[PDB]
């Protein structure tokens, strides 16, 4: 037996009786996750091209069940003993893929106690190429066109369109003072109670404005962007990555000014209409503000009241900045 | 092989590697899962009372994992696909057994419309006994002491202190003017930025002005209390029970004011100290406020979108009426 993404896009169209009969199956479910550690082996033993795209786009239809409205059709569906079964296999995978490219030495090296801690990850994130890449650094300001900037835009719906609930998901349980932080983030998100202002709501502006529609987005969205968008909800949704959650969307935060205002300043350059950017070039100065309060309320609180938890804020740290570094020398390669 | 708390505490020490070994053996695996099963016939077929209470300690257990920052020594502990095959054997179990009690009569009678929905579910609600329980209506107002105001707020620390992440669970996926409404309400939770103001830091206060300690608490703990707590953990958690847990967490907030008046004024006239009871005070006005825009911005538009949720809203409304009223007679029950 192999699994696909067509394979589970059946399961998704199991009535709720069917999936009853599957739950009660531990014979059909030993098959499908034998199925599931085959696929793993072949995307990141083999490092066979395809298959790495084809685990990539099973955890991304299961995130989607995770992260999206339910359906009045699938609300008596019991998914989750086989659906957790699949993303805890093919997650593992995922993720000790990005753990053989982070040494020890790396995530040891750290000052012990918050406002130190900060220092030594700002300067661990400057080092990494990531942080200054060719794509935003050379690309943008010299080439881009709106052709560029459409399918740049189509592979960041990976991520930016879900902002609110992978914080929504990092809260839970959280320690007061970073909660609270989170918190204000969320609500910013949310326009601070203003439809108009929801980040979400002004990043589809964007899409609007190049037509970044859903048919060019399923033709063009490249596998590094499917594994960066399924990273983001693989650390969100398990409580257990909480610290490494905070690394990696405290790098995002961080490097978005630097980032956005030279996508702002090309789009400009070349005409394209600004209110479509009205995005990005708000997010120059919030996520200023987000990086900074991120560093001081949520990293530094965290590592003062258990310094052993600064070594999964550097790994989450570094598996953005890698599965970043990855997604746009891919895509810097494909606008070449 | 038989299930229960302590059983699940062990799966909870185990070390990572413990973990990939359990996980990779479905045979261990279907046992867990049949044991499950044997557990919840105990507990709703034959209703033998320590089993219900030991199937709802055990979910209380897992949910806590759900909920609670997780602990170092846990961050590397691949815990899905057990303890969600666990929560969906015996969360499937408990909401049969609500469920047996709501009639198809009592969920389709509704108009499929917005406004008149609000008008139809309130009239529904007033209907009823929770709605008007004894134990506020009568007992607070008359009889109740210290001891029994202890008694009362042990019950009730399974719910008012983990409103706001059932509400960042709930809005996942919400369409955009629900999530606007959920997203205020959870503001509010977090004190809007102001760390006095955190609504569970204030509920932790009449805790304190009673000495409504972890102790006093497990030994105190009422199954149906468990019970209370395990259902709104068990809807807010996944997506397709969104439309039941927008009735349920929808009476919860209808029903504060008046509930709170009562305990209020009583706890006044006993000469306990007033700070203590200002989180109750607070949410005579704020749950006002939060359940008209409950009504007007998340049951309403999600009927206008799509009438069918209706009957989903409905359900939720009920399955927390009657479990209401199973906690309140239980609770009155005990103090006399
Ligand atoms: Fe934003
Ligand atoms: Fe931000
Ligand atoms: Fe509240
Ligand atoms: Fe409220």
């Amino acid at each position: 037996f192999k699994i696909d993404r067509s394979v589970v896009e059946e399961f998704l169209a199991l009535d709720p009786d069917a999936w009853e009969r599957l739950n009660a199956d531990y014979t059909a479910r030993r098959r499908i996750g034998e199925a599931c550690r085959a696929l793993s082996r072949h995307a990141f033993v083999e490092e066979d091209p395809s298959a790495l795209e084809e685990l990539h786009d099973v955890l991304a239809l299961i995130y989607q069940q995770d992260f999206s409205g339910a359906p009045v059709e699938l609300l008596g569906c019991e998914t989750q003993p086989v659906l957790r079964d699949i993303a805890a296999i093919l997650e593992g995978a995922v993720l000790a893929a990005e753990l053989d490219s982070i040494s020890e030495e790396q995530i040891s090296a750290y000052p012990r106690s918050g406002k130190e801690y900060v220092h030594w990850l700002k300067r661990v994130i400057g080092e990494h190429p990531a942080a200054g890449h060719p794509f935003y650094r050379d690309f943008v300001p010299t080439r881009a066109t709106e052709g560029d900037f459409r399918f740049y835009l189509a592979q960041e719906t990976n991520l930016d369109p879900k902002f609110d609930d992978i914080l929504a998901f990092m809260q839970i349980g959280a320690a007061p003072d970073e909660k609270m932080e989170i918190a204000g983030n969320y609500w910013d998100e949310m326009g601070n109670g203003k439809p108009a202002e929801v980040h979400t709501a002004m990043f589809a502006h964007a899409l609007d404005a190049l037509d970044v529609n859903d048919d060019y987005i399923r033709r063009n969205l490249l596998p590094e962007a499917k594994a960066s968008g399924n990273l983001a909800s693989c650390l969100a949704i398990s409580r257990r990555h909480y610290y490494k959650s905070v690394g990696f969307f405290g790098v995002t935060e961080y490097l978005v000014p630097r980032r956005f205002k030279l996508v702002v300043d090309r789009w400009a350059d070349i005409g394209l209409p600004r209110e479509g950017i009205a995005y990005h070039d708000a997010h120059i100065s919030i996520d200023a503000v987000h990086a900074s309060g991120w560093f001081k309320n949520v990293i530094a609180p965290a590592v003062d009241r258990d310094p052993r938890v600064g070594r999964e804020i550097a790994v989450g740290a570094l598996i953005r900045l890698n599965s970043s570094q990855r997604y746009l020398d891919s895509l810097l390669m494909h606008l070449h």
